[PDB]
């Protein structure tokens, strides 16, 4: 009983580790590297230059490491890097980067990418993200740790989904989602904060509330961004959690001279 | 060529009726049971424990019987039950139950589940339902007979879709959708009642109108749900058709004392 | 590398040009015609009667020429036509026509149909159209040249998407989209005009401006469509670019006598 199946295809150009298993009718293309204990299901298409890590699980009908259909991509040998302990569910589409950004699509550790979800070119996902069904990242989308993207959440190109943030099902995100913020609908509008996630991450009640006031300052208090950021400065100095929230709003805003 | 294509792999644990046709590069997993005249297309992945009824047609790229990715589910042996005369089109993802509900996903008889649709854990489906393209049922979703869910309809967990009720395309469903009621958009708002469904099911000239008056009480009259069920009480007792509508509202509401 | 892979199933009635590539585990059904230098990836189902033209690229997990699940279609011998120099990405579903319309679904040359998109019965696609991830054309939909349909755009049956027009991501199109208009939302509403589309297609600044003034008449001025098309007449006879726009509006509105 062999790890790699007789009906599967493995390129001698590819590099598979020890307990790497490849299900039947699965293509392991050239320049693909699969780390220790990773399991590849049946009818799975893997294309390189790709670097899949240790103990990931890639389900049937997923197309991982494919050239973007983007008219931007001219054929360049761009990469994709996948961490350890990721779950890439059925029919998930992961495309490699474009020379235009930094030639790389990057997925971290312990992420759960559910059915038909799209991780488009030059996107960067951290650790412990949950990407529910058909969640689509257009390209160059940066998804920080613990972000939850509810079913069919769509993200416009270049956006930044903050740490601990949450997007409601069928969300259309066109601007950066600050850390801990819960956005909902098409077009995504901020509703509140991921207090449940804060609890899960063992956040002190003092820090949870600091984050509740931190939201009210940015949104509810009628302040502008440039003002909210300035107000936040005190609470942000007192709470490393409020400081994550402020830095996410500071990195989203640049602006022009008047 | 014999019904079970030689390019297909069947678990010696599986039990298939003698006239069951299985296409090439398909997988019939352990504990999968398939009733008389059921046709399984090419590239279909069936995982057990699953009971598939009679005269069903399963199209290519479907992953029927697969474990839910939900962290709630820990690999507990739970079931999938599919009725008779169903159409599960291309790439339909049907997942098995979780021990938290009653460990079973249930699909009735004579239903049409279209391309890339999703029936998540414990979702219970009645009969003659049309579940249009990419429709997603998050988990523990109940769908009563005749119901029509337009393309890319998203239903939340624990939700109840009533009998003959229609949901417009792109619909994002949060609360219950009572029987006959047409709901549209993200978030789904009630608009009218499925009068074509009533016409198709030969509803008496009197019932159709009794149901139109019934929606008004609930919606258009500015009553509470408590007062709506009170006004409906008379008509529900006059017609078993309105009673089907009164019960969908009755079961959907409980609330707290005050 | 060989041209047609040993594990592919090529029906004896399918007619392929001498240099067609059919990947492993791909099915080329009866009455499927394949043009000079077309490429069919691994895991692709092609059903006839379908005519695929020259230098096309059909990708994995695609179902091209499958009968529509629609209840109006009763196993008729209806057709599907695909042009030349087209790209049909992973998981795309294209269905044949119904005898009801012209018994034919057609896709012209130079299109980009992105991952998991759907082309329903009797749909007619022009040339140089981009159809981003999971676009869904319910049926009888007409997409004209250079139309850009963003991620997860949903298009109701019998609709017309005009030349150079654009729908934003997660748009639910119910009424016709005139040529050049940028429509957004569920339900989709007209926002402006695809000016970037106009520059790319080398439009004269004199005619870009004429088209700006054109949208203004219809949408931004309080004119009834009757009055809109009347005011447009002058500009349309001066600018062929504006003429297209007048016609796209002309062809949508028929109306009933009053
Ligand atoms: N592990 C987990 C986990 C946690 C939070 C979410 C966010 N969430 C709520 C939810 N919680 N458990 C479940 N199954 O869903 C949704 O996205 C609902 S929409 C949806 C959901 C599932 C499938 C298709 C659709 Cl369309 C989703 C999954
Ligand atoms: N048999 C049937 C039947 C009945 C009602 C519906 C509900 N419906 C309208 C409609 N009626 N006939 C058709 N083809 O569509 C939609 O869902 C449109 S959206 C859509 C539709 C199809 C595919 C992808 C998408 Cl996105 C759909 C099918
Ligand atoms: N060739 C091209 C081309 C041109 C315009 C568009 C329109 N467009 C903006 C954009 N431009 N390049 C990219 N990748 O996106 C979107 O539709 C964003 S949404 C999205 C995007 C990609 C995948 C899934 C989703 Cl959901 C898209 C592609």
């Amino acid at each position: 009983m062999s790890l790699i199946d007789p009906r599967a295809i493995i390129d001698p150009s590819a590099r598979l580790a020890a307990d790497v298993q490849v299900g039947p009718w699965s293509i392991v293309g050239a320049e693909v590297e699969i780390g220790e204990g990773t399991v590849i299901g049946p009818h799975v298409v893997l294309k390189g230059p790709t670097k899949i890590g240790k103990h990931n699980r890639i389900y049937q009908f997923s197309s991982v490491g494919e050239d973007t259909p983007d008219l931007k991509y001219k054929g360049e040998p761009t990469r994709l890097v996948i961490g350890d302990h990721n779950v890439i569910r059925e029919g998930v589409t992961i495309h490699r980067g474009t020379v235009q950004d930094r030639a790389e699509t990057t997925i971290g550790d312990h992420n759960l990418i559910m059915a038909y979800a799209h991780i488009g070119h030059d996107s960067v996902i951290g650790n412990h993200c949950i990407l529910v069904n058909n969640t689509a990242l257009a390209g160059h989308v940066h998804v920080d740790d613990w972000a939850i993207l509810s079913g069919y959440t769509l993200v416009h190109q270049y956006c930044r989904i903050g740490a601990h943030s949450f997007s409601g099902m069928g969300s259309a995100i066109g601007k950066d989602v600050p850390a801990y913020v819960t956005v909902f609908g098409n077009p995504a509008e901020a509703r509140s904060m991921n207090f449940e996630g804060m609890r899960r991450r063992g956040f002190s009640s003092e820090a949870i509330h600091a984050l509740r006031r931190a939201y009210k300052v940015v949104y509810r208090q009628g302040h502008t961004v440039e003002e909210a950021l300035a107000e936040l400065a005190e609470s942000a100095a007192q709470f490393p959690e409020v400081a994550v929230f402020r830095d996410s709003i500071q990195s989203a805003t640049r602006g022009i001279t008047r």
